[PDB]
């Protein structure tokens, strides 16, 4: 199928997002960029961190199999290079919705300039304590001026499509979202099935972004911006560095169906206050 159209477009989205806030970090900390990749998966963003020229990376995921794949991909990157430097990394298996990551870090008092949480944080909204815990994990160890960036389904788009659907499901040939019931969107535990054909079929939880925003305040976070994937793309392609990067990473235009899948998402970035 066309899995890698969406995969690579989404990776271009993450690269533009990561690149933007790495540049904002580097405008101050050219010294020792430290990044928490929360829900790193199998390490899809390792290369972006390598190109970002960061110094330390904590890769953590709930799936141990994915963390070890992340570790292996990292060691493969490290084991050969045109380059001479590459960030150091630690790899932590953990439910960042239930466990304190500082309990696992090599260095507990370490601080991050960026916590990147790409397509992960909505799993934290099973419950308030889990949503709070993931925020704490993403944000508590952020240095003042550090960034909490991520991508997560846009609850408005999900709900809008749900209310517009004649059923509790919606989607196309590429993806299906099924809510358990309609009109019942609890702050937490609002579960729905997300099926991305050939990619993932996993239950997710509605993240009402104003709720995520309010909750980030508890960790001295302020929203830098929230952008739908449409807003973000339409804005970011205007910069032709981003455009060319999309031509190099992408496999061609997204299909209407792919864009329908991708458009459920939003990009967000918060900054740790002084
Ligand atoms: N509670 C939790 N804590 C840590 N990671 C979680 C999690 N719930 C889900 N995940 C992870 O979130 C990831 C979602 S897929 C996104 C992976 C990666 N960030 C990327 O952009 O490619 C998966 O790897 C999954 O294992
Ligand atoms: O583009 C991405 C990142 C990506 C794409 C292909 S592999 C990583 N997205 C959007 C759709 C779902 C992805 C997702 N969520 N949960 C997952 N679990 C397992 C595997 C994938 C998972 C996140």
């Amino acid at each position: 199928s066309r899995i890698f159209y969406l995969r690579n477009f989404n990776n271009w989205m993450k690269s533009v997002l990561i690149g933007e806030f790495l540049e904002k970090v580097r405008q101050k900390k050219k010294r020792d960029i430290t990044v928490l990749d929360l829900g790193c998966g199998k390490g899809g963003d390792l290369l972006k961190w390598k190109k970002g020229r960061i110094n330390k990376l904590v890769c953590t995921d709930i799936a141990d199999v994915s963390v070890k794949q992340c570790q292996q991909r990292y060691e493969d990157m490290k084991n050969r290079r045109d380059s001479e430097y590459i960030f150091s990394a630690e790899f932590i298996t953990a439910d960042s919705s239930k466990e304190l990551l500082i309990d696992k870090f090599r260095d507990p008092q370490m601080c991050f300039d960026i916590c990147s949480c790409q397509f992960v944080c909505h799993y934290s909204f099973e419950s308030y304590e889990q949503a709070d815990m993931m925020l704490r994990n993403a944000c508590e160890r952020l240095s003042p001026g550090g960034y909490f960036i991520g991508t997560t389904p846009n609850s408005f788009e999900l709900i809008r499509r749900l209310e517009a659907s004649e059923t509790e499901s919606f989607g196309n040939e590429i993806y299906t979202v099924k809510f358990q019931k309609k009109g019942d969107y609890p702050l937490f535990g609002c579960k729905y099935d997300f099926n991305l054909e050939g990619v993932v079929d996993v239950p997710e939880f509605l993240v009402y972004f104003p709720l995520l925003n309010e909750m980030a305040k508890k960790y001295n976070m302020k929203l830098v911006y929230k952008k739908t994937f449409l807003e973000f793309y339409e804005e970011k392609i205007k910069n032709n560095e981003n455009k060319m990067l999309l031509k190099r990473m992408g496999l061609g235009c997204l299909s209407k169906s792919e864009w329908e899948a991708t458009s459920i998402y939003l990009v967000f970035a918060f900054e740790k206050q002084q």
